[PDB]
């Protein structure tokens, strides 16, 4: 029941500062423009200990399946090849991605009827809010 309140289909409704976050991550112009337009659905499910987070959109489709605390390989929507570890900390999914000597942290939390995704790279944060589909 660890992630019960995250499970579902969630549609992006707002994004703040995503362009500056993407710049900090190293995403190039064209990818920033196309990624910034899209309105993905994030689909979260749990089967035993395995959590799956998918995104479906007009830009990219992504899928990660993982066990909390167990590092895995991920191909991000912007085509970084990263090493990811996701844990639960105080009810928040905390996802660290490591690549090329760099790191970014993505937090996913349930707040009211939303799923809030906060992405941080160095001093730059972006907030993306998703609602039930
Ligand atoms: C929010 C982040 C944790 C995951 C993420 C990333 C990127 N693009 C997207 C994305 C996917 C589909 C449609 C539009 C944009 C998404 C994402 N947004 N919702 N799901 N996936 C590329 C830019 C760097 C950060 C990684």
């Amino acid at each position: 029941h660890m992630c019960d309140a995250f499970v579902g289909t969630w549609k992006l409704v707002s994004s703040e500062n995503f362009d500056d976050y993407m710049k900090e991550v190293g995403v190039g112009f064209a990818t920033r423009k196309v990624a910034g337009m899209a309105k993905p659905n994030m689909i979260i499910s749990v089967n035993g200990d395995v959590i799956t987070i998918k995104s479906e959109s007009t830009f990219k489709n992504t899928e990660i399946s993982f066990i909390l605390g167990q590092e895995f390989d991920e191909v991000t929507a912007d085509d970084r090849k990263v090493k990811s570890t996701i844990t639960l900390d105080g009810g928040v999914l905390v996802h660290v991605q490591k690549w090329d000597g760099k790191s970014t942290t993505i937090k996913r939390k349930r707040e009211d009827d939303k799923l809030v995704v906060e992405c941080v790279m160095k001093g730059v944060t972006s907030t993306r809010v998703y609602e039930r589909a």
